């Protein structure tokens, strides 16, 4: 179960997550889980619903143990709320090995599954610091470091149509090219960095740094969007209207709120500009940058009905609980979870996007003297 296996071991719908195979209990059950950098729950569907395929049942399982503790979780897109015990949990086309780990069992839930997504739970790989209903209930991650001498890092390379790979225990060479650029995690509880500049076309957003991280930025795949405090979203939102001017869209485009769409094979890509983030580096006042092309971020929505042409969302959203690095953002980049060293490192991936003119990239190092601290 190396590297070589875990390749390809991801797969996923537009808009609704990427997940990976996973066995709970004993015999062993297949599940779809949903890889999320976001969370730090291992929370599995573990009664009927409209949009399960499938569901945990623990009643079935010879080495489920309950721990007699319920957990309720509202959060601001729905919530769901579901029993606390341990079992054994394996990936498939992962690491060989089955480890002892905590799950929520899903009992009741608003809004959380998806209609045809294809997943019945989700993989919380942050810290325990915002795990539910608080810290003590270790998260999976921190148990399969523990109970095996699986390295203390992970990496997932993602990929628009979708599919791609998580990588557990080291790096995988063949996923990207060119150098991985590294961040520090500012702070274990969400995958916490910090971002120092931001340019739409090479225009640097003038803003100070510290507003890009009001009031934290968080990288996480759990979120489709890239989300932005208002004060930067607003600036975003302008430059991007006024270098793609020679087309007008609809308020409604820019909320999120409506599609977009050209004749099949006509997206007029050129019109609208790159985004790049510039992102702490590992040494004082140095950086590198991502970017991003609009291939990332006017996600495309399949559905037959509109299939004479191309349509898309815009995938950039206003946030009030800070910058959101999203699966748009990490789409067509090798991003490298190292917590032993408690940075993350970014590279152009095997999947990255790319059309004629321009090419997403990994580009480092900058400097900037007239530097404050860009955190809050
Ligand atoms: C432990 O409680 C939660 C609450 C919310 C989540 C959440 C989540 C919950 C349900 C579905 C999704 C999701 C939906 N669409 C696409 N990707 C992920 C995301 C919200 C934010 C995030 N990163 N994960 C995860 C665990």
């Amino acid at each position: 179960g190396s590297f070589v296996e875990m390749v390809d071991n991801l797969r996923g719908k537009s808009g609704q997550g990427y997940y990976v195979e996973m066995t709970v209990g004993s015999p062993p059950q297949t599940l779809n889980i949903l890889v999320d950098t976001g969370s730090s729950n291992f929370a599995v569907g573990a009664a009927p619903h409209p949009f399960l395929h499938r569901y945990y049942q623990r009643q079935l399982s010879s080495t489920y143990r309950d721990l007699r503790k319920g957990v309720y979780v509202p959060y601001t897109q729905g919530k769901w709320e579901g029993e606390l015990g341990t079992d054994l949990v394996s990936i498939p086309h992962g690491p060989n090995v089955t480890v002892r780990a905590n799950i929520a069992a899903i009992t009741e839930s608003d809004k959380f599954f998806i209609n045809g997504s294809n997943w019945e739970g989700i993989l919380g790989l942050a810290y325990a610091e915002i795990a539910r209903p608080d810290d003590s209930l270790e998260p999976f991650f921190d148990s399969l470091v523990k109970q095996t001498h699986v390295p203390n890092l992970f990496s997932l390379q993602l990929c628009g149509a979708v599919g791609g790979s998580m990588i557990i225990g080291g790096i995988d060479h063949s996923l990207y090219t060119g150098s991985l650029w590294y961040t520090p995690i500012r702070r274990e509880w969400y995958y916490e960095v910090i971002i120092v500049r931001v340019e739409i076309n090479g225009q640097d957003l003038k803003m100070d740094c510290k507003e890009y991280n009001y009031d934290k930025s968080i990288v996480d795949s759990g979120t489709t969007n890239l989300r932005l405090p208002k004060k930067v979203f607003e600036a975003a939102v302008k430059s991007i209207k006024a270098a793609s001017s020679t087309e007008k869209f609809p308020d409604g485009f820019w909320l999120g709120e409506q599609l977009v769409c050209w004749q099949a094979g006509t997206t007029p890509w050129n019109i609208f500009p790159v985004i790049s983030l510039y992102l702490m580096g590992e040494v004082t006042n140095q950086s590198f940058r991502i970017t991003i092309l609009p291939q990332q971020y006017l996600r495309p929505v399949e559905d037959v009905a509109t299939s004479q042409d191309d349509c898309y969302k815009f995938a950039i959203s206003q946030s009030s609980t800070g910058t959101v690095m999203g699966a748009v953002i990490m789409e067509g980049f090798y991003v490298v979870f190292d917590r032993a060293r408690k940075r993350i490192g970014f590279a152009v991936s095997a999947c990255h996007v790319h059309d004629e003119f321009r090419t997403a990239a990994v580009e480092g190092p900058f400097v900037t003297l007239d530097m404050e601290d860009c955190g809050y």
